[PDB]
């Protein structure tokens, strides 16, 4: 649980435009993980750019961590 | 319930920068309402601007509809 959540955080942080993981809640459903994540982004990015970063984080994390079967990613301004 | 939710929607829509209410969930707790709202915004607004619109919607709706005692507002790109 703690190691998998570190893996998730690190995976998100390596995606262009991510300025920290603000929040991550992981729920275990059988052998699978269902998760909700909030990432920080540049406040001067557009809303469209922030959506693109969130989509990229979803693809990267789901592609890298095969136990994850649901992941919702949203963004907030950071710095 | 239906009339109060129409009131909430209309109140949000009159705030500068709102492009529709995408989602509104209202829960009744005793006599009070607790609500979660997603607004549409210009995709070319910055993330900081979208946060400012959300804050303005929170102030307007909470100020106008006194039964609401909790309101969380987030934004997504619309058009």
């Amino acid at each position: 649980m703690e190691a998998v959540q570190n893996r998730i955080v690190e995976a998100a942080e390596r995606v262009p435009g991510v300025r920290g993981v603000i929040h991550l809640r992981a729920r275990y459903v059988g052998q699978d993980i269902w998760a909700h994540m909030i990432i920080g982004v540049d406040p001067e990015n557009t809303v469209e750019q922030a959506h693109e970063i969130c989509e990229a984080v979803q693809a990267a994390v789901c592609g890298k961590i095969r136990r994850i079967e649901s992941l919702d990613v949203s963004a907030e301004a950071r710095e």
